[PDB]
């Protein structure tokens, strides 16, 4: 089964800067060599250019609604299109508004896709109830299709079709969730395991829960949007929302893990690596580090070890 690498440097999702040098950052230690050395194939689609949109005016409270917009559809495009070729896509973040992008692409090739979207936050915030406008923390907002006609229809995303139903969705992570996007995913019914959860049950039991509710009927396609400030700081500092209290380092890659032994894994996000908020080089060497060994876990490395089969080693 194929992969194809493709960059997303975008930042326009939030007002902080520097998120757009995420995919140079991961790059540079080597990811794309090192997924080579795995049994999957690789191909990187390389960074897509963005056309920034001109007078790109506020929405509302919504800001650079018509770049990200256009961001996304071109990036749906690229993912849809991989997804076409049986392909694994997987995006290099920027920020997670483009998941939108990422997902609606993926949703167009596997319309029975389940997400497993690890956060500190839901991002689910609505133009009507965002306090800040970002749309990176609107991205899930834009996909469910419950909340269709729920806000706005925002200038840049009239290409957007609601991709998945609330019920399609588990969050992993949770610990900074705004008022309204508590409101949105009690009244949706959104599966969710917040820290509290997690500390609850231990990962083992909550990765178990979390493919009994997605994959207990049917087995389907498994979209990953991994947002690196969902393991605490102390692991990934480099992000631009850090919360504490969050998942270990070990506990990430026992997400991963576990979905690659799944066999379903078709999509894949590693977003939100700010190489230019690390107090140090060093705290960006750190979260690179572990952006990076999540994603080869998501594709075979396992902490145990591994070797090529027909090969005696001895
Ligand atoms: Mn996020
Ligand atoms: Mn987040």
């Amino acid at each position: 089964k194929p992969i194809e690498i493709i960059g997303a440097p975008f930042s326009k999702g939030c007002p902080r800067g520097g998120v757009e040098k995420g995919p140079a950052a991961l790059r540079k230690a080597g990811l794309v060599e090192k997924l080579k050395e795995t049994e999957y194939n690789v191909r990187d689609h390389g960074d897509l250019a963005f056309v920034d949109v001109p007078n790109d005016s506020p929405f509302q409270i919504v800001k650079n609604p018509r770049s990200v917009g256009k961001a996304n559809e071109q990036l749906a495009a690229v993912v849809a299109e991989t997804q076409k070729n049986g392909t694994i896509s997987v995006v290099l973040g920027g920020d997670h508004s483009m998941a939108i992008g990422s997902i609606s692409g993926h949703a167009r090739v596997h319309p029975d896709l389940a997400v497993i979207w690890v956060d500190a936050h839901t991002d689910i915030n609505t133009p009507l109830t965002t306090s800040s406008g970002n749309l990176a923390g609107q991205p899930v907002a834009f996909l469910l299709k419950e909340l269709k006609g729920k806000f706005p229809d925002v200038p840049g995303f009239s290409w957007v079709t609601p991709a998945i139903s609330a019920k399609d969705i588990v969050y992993i992570g949770l610990r900074d969730v705004d008022p309204g996007e508590h409101y949105i995913i009690k009244t949706l019914g959104i599966k969710y395991f917040s820290m509290t959860e997690v500390d609850k049950l231990g990962i083992g039991k909550v990765m178990e829960e979390t493919f009994s509710y997605l994959l207990g009927r049917k087995k389907r396609p498994i979209h990953l949007s991994f947002d690196v400030d969902g393991l605490d700081p102390v692991f990934t500092p480099a992000t631009g929302t850090p919360v504490v209290g969050g998942l270990s380092y070990r506990e990430g890659l026992y997400i991963t893990e576990e979905i690659y032994k799944t066999g379903l894994l078709s999509g894949l996000d590693i977003m939100e690596v700010n190489p230019t908020l690390g107090k140090t080089p060093e705290e960006v060497t750190r979260t690179v580090n572990t952006a990076v060994a999540l994603t080869l876990s998501a594709f075979g490395t396992k902490r145990e070890g591994n070797h090529k089969p027909e090969t005696d080693y001895l």
